[PDB]
């Protein structure tokens, strides 16, 4: 803060930490992770990962992530609890970094780590109900439906994933996806269909969730020969995919600051240098990623060792 | 073995483990992954790792690798403890993998995941005494010099960390390398230059290793001012970099089956696409590799996921 940092890490997800470790512990002295929460991002929202390797017990998303601030702080990696507004490029070279509330900071490099939000579905009162029995957090919410019905949205592994853990806690689950066949892990398909308390709806959408102040009070489905069913539920949780937050690197003359993907990402090669010297991109914002917290991790890695060697170059 | 294999996996380590991992909890049934030896690769050689993120307790190479398998394995990838000789690219698209003692196998995606092996230091009595007082595993070796004085050649992260771990073992150590500092994080270089028992020469180089068919008698080395200094010691380890093993993709016109780098890698594009449909590669291998274990965890989950949608496609 008195003096300019060597790295500003945007995001404390998976790939954030890791690429503050990574810098840490490679000997750069001045390096902070901007993260508006606690660190950990998307992933302390599942209720169930077990497919990091080298982490063979199976565990929910918060227990998974809880050892990683620890370790990834160890050779001084600094968490700041700020929000991020603006990168932008320094006639110098350097970088300042915009914050919230007005303040700024100034960076040698960045590594632009923000993660991914959920998507919209598009239906009728998705926006207006938001919070009011609209949700995307399963593990946030399930509690106040205990005993009860919902809804879940979604065909992916994580629609299915939180439909199995909301499936111990609401006395019914109706899984709605608008294809035949899921487009996810064979074995967590195989227990969403023995599992007695959970109700398929396939070819199917959201025409609609519907209640009023009080509330979400159901949700009509439109079925695959174009009928609408209602479902009479207070709940409903939507998984349909997620967008990245790529907002921080949009200039005032609404250009963005490196080189776009079609799809939002940032333009990155394989040591997740942008177009930009001295900024770099890991995990779900880059281009081409797959998604995956192992992935994110050796992202954020390999743009530490980046950012550290071209700190070394000048 | 009867039917052609959906994926070839050709190397066990990180990377190989990993993607076997992703691509049979995919989906895909029929996944061999061919590993020479045990699974775990390099790192199993290494007295520490603590810089896997997500994995808090610091520990060897063996330890840290053994949960993988079971991990690994829990979606019916196959391990079949053979050597590779070469891949080949079918006509019809499909790929041939031939094994050492004459066998064949087929499959319609390969993933070459094969690592890398130990650089020659280049000095004389190097090749002629590699087994008999000249080793590259510290682990393996150190045993049979408790209480002896050795000497270690290198100036990386793992020169150091087998030389803190040979401390503990052998009565003394010097430690050689050809430059003034060490390229190796800083909290490893403090507890080297804080250890009684670790002696640096620094700007030097190994001149010659000499002894007789007994074993290595001694080290002669090359200082900075150019005289010879006589390190009498019965061992020298040596970690002075690796190559990457990559003769399989080596075809009968001495050609290689797709594009490779300058220094010997595969190319590929950030979702580990090798130039030839089908045969991807993941790990140190692939170019621009920054050689560390989480990586190469992240690139086989890739490579993984770029095989399924490949396989999809067909
Ligand atoms: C429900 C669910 C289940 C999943 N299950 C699995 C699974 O089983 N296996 C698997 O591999 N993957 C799974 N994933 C995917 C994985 O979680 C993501 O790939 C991964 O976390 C992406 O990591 P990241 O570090 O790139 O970004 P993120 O996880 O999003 O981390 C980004 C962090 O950056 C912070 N941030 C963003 N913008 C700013 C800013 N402006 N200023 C300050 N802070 C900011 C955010 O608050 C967030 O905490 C799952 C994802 C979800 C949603
Ligand atoms: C001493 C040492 C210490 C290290 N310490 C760290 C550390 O602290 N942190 C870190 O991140 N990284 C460390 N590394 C680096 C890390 O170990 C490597 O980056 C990583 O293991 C590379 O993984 P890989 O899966 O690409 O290849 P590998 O680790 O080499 O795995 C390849 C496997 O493929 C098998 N194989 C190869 N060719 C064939 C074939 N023809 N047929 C059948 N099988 C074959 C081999 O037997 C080998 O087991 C260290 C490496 C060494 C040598």
């Amino acid at each position: 803060s008195n003096a300019m940092l060597d790295v500003a890490i945007i995001g404390g997800g998976p790939a954030g930490l890791s690429a503050g470790l990574y810098a840490t512990r490679g000997g750069l002295k001045n390096v902070v992770m901007f993260e508006k929460g606690m660190p950990g991002g998307q992933i302390t929202s599942s209720s169930e990962i077990e497919n990091y390797p080298g982490v063979a017990q199976v565990m929910d998303g918060i227990s998974f992530m809880a050892p990683w601030s620890e370790q990834c702080m160890r050779f001084g990696l600094k968490h700041e609890m700020v929000g991020v507004e603006q990168i932008l490029k320094n006639s110098d070279g350097s970088f300042t970094i915009k914050l919230e509330g007005g303040k700024t900071e100034l960076a040698k490099a960045v590594i632009v780590c923000t993660g991914s939000a959920p998507k919209k579905a598009g239906f009728k009162g998705e926006d207006e109900f938001f919070g009011k029995g609209v949700s995307t957090c399963a593990t946030c919410d399930g509690f106040f439906y205990k005993n009860k019905e919902v809804a879940v949205l979604g065909g992916g592994d994580t629609a299915l994933e939180e439909a199995l853990y909301l499936a111990n806690i609401c006395s019914k689950i109706y899984l709605i996806h608008r294809r035949d066949e899921f487009r996810a892990a064979p074995s967590t398909v195989e227990k969403v269909k023995k599992n007695e308390k959970i109700e398929l709806i396939t070819s199917a959408s959201v025409d609609e969730v519907y209640g009023d102040k009080m509330g979400v009070a159901g949700v009509k489905v439109k079925l695959k020969d174009g009928s609408i069913r209602d479902l009479n539920v207070p709940g409903i949780f939507t998984f349909v995919g997620l967008n990245v937050r790529n907002e921080i690197l949009k200039q005032d003359d609404s250009k963005f600051l490196c080189n776009m993907e079609e799809g939002g990402q940032v333009s990155v090669d394989l040591k997740m240098q942008t177009s930009v010297a001295g900024l770099f991109a890991a995990g779900d914002l880059r281009k081409d990623a797959p998604k995956q917290v192992i992935c994110a991790a050796g992202d954020g890695a390999v743009a530490a060792l980046s950012a550290m060697a071209y700190i070394e170059s000048l």
